[PDB]
């Protein structure tokens, strides 16, 4: 029971860290937020109820309620983190004076702690409140969706969080980068929080919950899959207990996690103070992960000790953790002037706007390989030491310290805004540089986790066809999406193309809308397209062509989004800090007019729509499209047309 | 036999069209060419012999020789097309004076006709001398090589040939495409006017040669394979459920088809050209193309019936409707292809929308030209993909995997005109650089940039359509001696849920973004004749290694499931990216031209509006003329290498 009250503590904790801080005429920003949020919430209102009724009508109301649980939960989490981000933010210029810092990071930390507390309050609710883990045969609902009691329930929850986040980003990411563009051409200072706090935070909430939900669905499934069949009895070769312990474990694991991170957060703010905030963020991160690996290993033994080895998914969490951390490092590497990507680009500023662009492209494109490689090497090990389930738990390891990742992330625009506000500027610009890096690190973890998560959720997808009319065949006959089949290839091409389209549209959206209520109303009103594209595609294409084709689309979608999130994040990422870098002069005889500053400006402005809107949008698409397909293939495995 | 002397005629024909034309101090450019070609040929020399000995040692010398046949063949084709491109080119300024055109297109047409004649002379040779004399289409069983590669007699031979053409095309591109766009940058910061031929004539030309032959070789490998796959296993004898005569007709058919093709195109070139001349060259090129395609559809239909009329087991092959089947495939691929061309035009020419909108955003601040250009090309990727998505299925529904390869050929059963129109562009374009009358010349330039983008577009499409046949063959080629029983359906089963394949796919995608980043950087380093040529070649290995050893490195590390993955990632990403760069590269140049032509009131090639478009053309140049098209090459050469070496690493992988 203690474990079940653990998530509750994080939240009293969220409320406490801002308060000790908030007690620390630039209010201006808070008004911006309410307006967009007003308009946004109303569209959200309109939509969430409706999706809920839909799920309730078409799948199994338990799931629709859980779905609402997720909508209230994520909206709320984001809202709290926003009051903080928008208060440390103000309170930073004033930290920044007496100091010739605690503020920026504590504000960022409020959204992250709130994110953990809420997401888990909600999930614990879904777990307790939703005999589906008792039943876990293979129920075949009021229509013909033959749904998973529990899988279906938490899938509903995860879809809820993912969808409201995507909306928050594709509108807010849009309001924001549309704003940055507009500003360097005011609007922007609000943009920094809408964009890299609320939106980025929502993206991460989504990957995290998605990976955990996938762990849950899989357990909820070794059951119909492994059943014996020696001479026409069904013998459950995997007995219920093992499955139940394996279901509850990622939950228990996730509880063990956030806890490790909460210490990191309470530790660094109140910790005796440093003078360099990059090392803090990375150390805190590192710490949360060591701490988490060990205790997680205990949790794993005892809470899985004798099921019928034990520790295995703990190795999965570890492989994922170290992979995740490496990917963070890679993101820092590619985004911070101080090492290589930005410095070269930056100095090339002096050679003619063209070079900043072409080199920024080369930089992000090449920069794409190492995080993917970590993931390639990362998947295999996550995967070798455990079943499919070990991969999903691994996604979780990448994200096992989400509280600190998100804290550090929200630090950026929060620190970043602190910068814009004085214009003292040096302290402020450092804060800004780090915003751009730490938001790029964050993006990097969530993309990694999107891929690691995506393979369990995809496996779950082929698995979901395990209709009543299956419950015989070997697992090895059912988990077999064949790539040589033309439907899968066509599917893949279409999904990939869907991904490039989705990005181009999101780009175009940024520029149209860019050139509070005008663009907020416009962003939302003008928001349906990405959500339709993202969501109905499995449905449209699925209902058109069946399980092989949606399996394909999902594959293309995942591959492309994986590559592109990173391109935009890192390269879009380097350009801001390249601009800052030259703005700080650093090139001798160069400093804020002149052909190079102008060129770096062009880099930051080019980067801004890609990194803060497109890539991260792909983060979301590759999940929400898969979850939708996992559910609707219930219908289109059988019901496809041709 | 008539058919076997058909390819020969195209070539006497190549030599004739330039001559009637060439008889039509700006020589300057010819010197540029020799220098790069000198340096290039020497590195090529060094490498081709070596790859040949390698293949001969490790696979089956028949293949290594065939491979050399392809190296001499493609080098040569490209060289001839180059003397022409570089003579019509000069002879265009002078067409361009008296006309206040026949030149630009006839020059472009020389390389294309040479491409067809050579590629097919070579292939006919490989078919007769390797397919027939050495009986590889006769033995056709599954021979197992002095080492342990269990090679396909014929598949292996022609696979070698395809690899040869692919490799040398890639080399011609990754250096020359680099010299040329490195040059374009350097120029708008002279050198560039030479760049235009090196880049969009020879390089683009070699890309298309590669896609074309790759598609045909794949048709041949598959036929040369329904036999071991489809044997029965009835109560333990092997009964060739697909008999020799079927396979053999199905093998010869793409060849016979290709012969019927190119023939259809040659008519197109002589026809548009010799009409009393028109006034708009876009409508011509697209018409000529269009015509070659009507013609090809029909006659190919006859060819298909009689030369396939009674095969039997064409069903099992995947031929849902007998004899005519691959003709429907060729048709499907053709119309998909033509649409993809149209889409390319659509997205690249000021006059419609992608470039028009981009161009006018020039007045809003260079940032915008760049953003809108990314949006334009990125969105612009879909219709050509969707045409392919819808296109694969129909190519594929009406015929087996073989029908798909024949479909790739259909997208490309009209390459001669494609290559004519492509080569027209830099040739017309140079005509443009020269005089500087500029309006007459600039039009030719606009068209160079579009037609190079259409060309690119067909070749990328065909690369995907082709890629599924060559990939199928890949899973099939593991069909070791220890198989020759199980259902085809148990062997054509690359599993995506296997973590190895996913890691593979991600690795291939990642290898491809990397490949692109390196070629981009190469363009700027080298950009800022001999200096950059030597530098391009010397400094050229990296992409070829990456492209080629990856199946080998990764394959030998992780096995068939992983290289299958890498190949998948690589195909998917390169497909998307070739289009991004091509269509953008396509839009920005013509957006620049467009504003340069003024067309915005109160702007006359001055200020931010022209400056901004300049930035767009210069951004586009490295992407479209070097990166995308490079991906065109990578997605093939990496697959062919894997198809061959999986001979070893299906068994020999490490972990
Ligand atoms: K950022
Ligand atoms: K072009
Ligand atoms: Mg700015
Ligand atoms: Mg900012
Ligand atoms: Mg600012
Ligand atoms: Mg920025
Ligand atoms: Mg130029
Ligand atoms: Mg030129
Ligand atoms: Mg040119
Ligand atoms: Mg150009």
């Amino acid at each position: 029971a203690l474990f079940f009250l653990i998530p509750l503590v994080a939240l009293g904790f969220a409320a406490a860290n801002f308060a000790a801080v908030v007690r620390k005429i630039s209010s201006y920003i808070r008004s911006g937020a309410d307006s967009f949020l007003a308009h946004e919430t109303k569209a959200i209102f309109k939509v969430a109820i409706v999706i809920a009724i839909l799920l309730m009508i078409f799948t199994t109301w338990q799931t629709g309620v859980a779905f609402l649980l997720g909508a209230v939960m994520s909206a709320s989490a984001g809202i709290v983190g926003m009051k903080m981000a928008t208060r440390a933010n103000v309170r930073v210029a004033e930290a920044a004076r007496t100091t010739k810092l605690k503020v920026a990071y504590q504000g960022g930390s409020v959204m992250g702690l709130s994110v953990g507390g809420f997401a888990l309050l909600g999930l614990v609710l879904v777990y307790l409140i939703f005999g589906q883990v008792d039943n876990l045969n293979i129920y075949t609902n009021w229509l013909g969706i033959n749904f998973v009691p529990f899988a279906m329930t938490v899938s509903g929850y995860a879809l809820g969080c993912s969808i409201i986040a995507m909306f928050d980003r594709v509108g807010g990411g849009v309001y924001t980068k549309a704003a940055d563009m507009a500003a360097d051409l005011i609007a922007d200072n609000v943009g920094d929080n809408v964009g890299d706090v609320a939106g980025l935070g929502a993206d991460l909430l989504e990957s995290f919950v998605g990976a955990i939900v996938s762990s849950i669905i899989l357990a909820s499934y070794m059951f119909p899959i492994y059943v014996q069949k020696i001479g026409e009895n069904l013998v459950h070769q995997v007995p219920k207990e093992t499955i139940q312990a394996l279901i509850s474990y990622p939950i228990f694991f996730a509880l063990v996690g956030l806890g490790c991170s909460m210490l990191g957060i309470l530790y660094v703010i109140v910790k005796k103070p440093s003078d360099n905030p990059q090392r803090e963020l990375n150390i805190s991160l590192w710490t949360s992960a060591l701490l988490t690996v060990v205790l997680t290993a205990f949790l794993t033994y005892f809470y899985l000790k004798d099921l019928q080895g034990a520790i295995s998914p703990w190795f999965s969490a570890i492989i994922g953790i170290f992979s995740g951390i490496l990917i963070g490092f890679w993101a820092e590497y590619y985004t911070s002037y101080r090492y290589k990507p930005t410095q070269f680009l930056g100095k090339s500023s002096i050679e003619g706007t063209g070079m900043v662009i072409s080199n920024g492209l080369s930089l992000g494109m090449k920069s794409v390989f190492p995080p993917t490689l970590t993931l390639v090497l990362g998947i295999l090990f996550a995967d070798y030491f455990a079943g499919l389930y070990g991969v999903a738990i691994a996604a979780l390891g990448m994200l096992s310290f989400v509280a600190t990742s998100v804290s550090v992330d929200s630090y950026g625009p929060i620190a970043d805004n602190a910068g814009g506000i004085s214009e003292v500027r040096k302290i402020t610009d450092h804060l800004d540089a780090v915003g751009n890096t730490t938001a790029a690190i964050g993006k990097g973890f969530a993309i990694g986790s999107a891929i690691f998560a995506a393979l369990s959720l995809f496996a779950s997808y082929m698995f979901s066809q395990i209709s009543p009319s299956d419950i015989g065949k070997p697992p090895s006959l059912v988990l077999l999406l064949n790539m040589l089949d033309a439907r899968v290839i066509a599917g893949a091409l279409l999904g990939a193309a869907i991904t490039y389209y989705f990005s181009g549209y999101l780009i175009s959206a940024v520029t149209k809308a860019a050139m509070i209520e005008i663009t907020s109303d416009n962003a939302l009103k003008q928001m349906g397209y990405p959500a339709f594209i993202a969501i109905l595609t499995p449905l449209v294409t699925g209902f058109l062509l069946g399980a092989e084709f949606v399996g394909g689309v999902l594959i293309g979608t995942v591959l492309s989004g994986a590559m592109l999130a990173i391109l935009t994040a890192n390269s879009g990422g380097a350009w801001d800090n390249a601009k800052k870098y030259l703005e700080a002069g650093n090139l001798e005889g160069y400093g804020k007019g002149s052909e190079p500053h102008k060129a770096l400006v062009i880099g930051d402005t080019v980067g801004d729509p890609l990194k803060d809107t497109v890539g991260p949008s792909l983060d979301i698409l590759i999940k929400i499209m898969s979850v939708v397909s996992v559910i609707a293939v219930s219908i289109f495995k059988h019901v496809h047309l041709f």
